[PDB]
């Protein structure tokens, strides 16, 4: 209620010139439910969007954790943060996989994956939640399911226009899924997955995704039988070089020895 | 009618109206709400969805394709802009003459397909003292600098730009004004090196830096590889013209054909 005040005097604006004063007062003051039709009106008034409203909730809370304990490469700290979220299911199967990447002893077993892909099947449309889930866990699904909760979530996910967060991350998984379908070879589902993804990069910047996307679909077009699949592979390399990124720049450079 | 979304969201979970009742709404409450026979607090509203492990912003974005009074207004300028459409875009700024900082704007945009209409400096004026009695550059802060930079001079620009990094907002899970606010940056860092403003680029290149530390951003960051090139360059290191050739390198790798165009005839004409 009062992240409604620091905001609005923020930019330095009053309540008269904002329903009556002593109206927005009141909920500024604590006096009063409003309702987020009113809210958002209000926030409209400021010129400031609901995405950023959020910006300036139980599952951030873990992911900040995670990632502060994550960035301090702490296993101690993180199994702490395991034990705490214990009781909560799809929460710590995903720390379970989050930490696995730098503890190998830590894995989500079988059944715990089993519960998470079953959940994310049952999903009608894929939110924040069921995106960062099956990503951080995606090491411990198996291809066949990936793939199947991958054309799951790009046909039914959801994203703003004015924060086009998820559509990002779901051009990235399904990347991710791509160069593994090139890898065993299911070209069915290679080709289903060019064909998203070069429709989520329409309109968008994404250097990112295109430098991958280039990589992966060079990778596709070399097992086609297309030679110069080869080159465009080598020129995502040297994209990653030019902008020093060196854990993509070798991560895909071993991928490229291996594969080519 | 904010109840019929929260209801398809539920189902779509496969979860209860049970499971999401507590202290603050019993099974009731939620279900009248949701057939829209009662209305409740946004209070107890995020409650529900931060059960549902939903954010208020990806609810608002389901239910209604709507946006701000801002956002709309940008969406009707930007493909007006791509239609060259004079018509609208004159009219457009017939509705907002009581809306002083969005006309100072429209007229701003609209100046790039027709010069006859500029902001005059005191509309400009009132702008820029407003972004910087602003204390959080938000979203309408940002974007407003973006359109209305052409007609604002050097010295006020870089002041402004250095408010702007000092005291936007952005979260993990949304990037958007930060990403905005290192395109702004890189831009009054190409206008630091075109008036050899060294002092003022060398702080640009530091706090671009920093803002492309630990992020994707790879367009962001092929910018700079070229304009940081270009600073490097003028100052003597042949290998800013390298910086310069691989970011080329990249556009081109990239199919991005447009700016490949335009920075290589950049690159031809000031070498």
């Amino acid at each position: 209620g009062k992240t409604l005040r620091r905001l609005r005097q923020g930019k330095q604006v009053s309540i008269s010139s904002l329903l009556s004063k002593s109206q927005i007062s009141r909920f500024e003051r604590g006096e009063s439910e409003i309702s987020c039709s009113r809210l958002l009106n209000l926030l409209d008034k400021l010129n400031i969007t609901i995405d950023e409203f959020v910006s300036t909730t139980h599952f951030f809370t873990l992911l900040s954790r995670v990632r502060k304990y994550y960035a301090e490469k702490n296993v101690a700290k993180l199994l702490k943060l395991l034990e705490d979220y214990a009781h909560k299911d799809y929460e710590s199967t995903m720390i379970k996989a989050i930490l696995s990447s730098i503890e190998p002893t830590v894995e989500p077993s079988e059944e715990e994956v089993t519960r998470l892909t079953d959940y994310l099947f049952s999903v009608e449309q894929w939110g924040y939640y069921e995106i960062i889930l099956l990503g951080n866990c995606s090491r411990f699904i198996n291809y066949n399911t990936l793939f199947l909760l991958t054309k799951e979530m790009v046909t039914s996910f959801a994203y703003s226009e004015q924060n086009k967060t998820n559509k990002t991350l779901v051009t990235q998984l399904s990347i991710n899924c791509l160069i593994i379908s090139i890898d065993y070879s299911y070209f069915d589902h290679s080709h289903y997955l060019i064909e998203k993804i070069e429709f989520l990069l329409r309109d968008e910047l994404n250097f990112y995704e295109k430098t991958v996307f280039l990589y992966v679909h060079g990778y596709y077009k070399l097992k086609q039988g297309q030679v110069s699949g080869k080159d465009d592979m080598r020129q995502a390399l040297q994209i990653f070089k030019y902008l020093g990124e060196d854990a993509l720049y070798y991560s895909y450079k071993e991928h490229y020895r291996k594969e080519v």
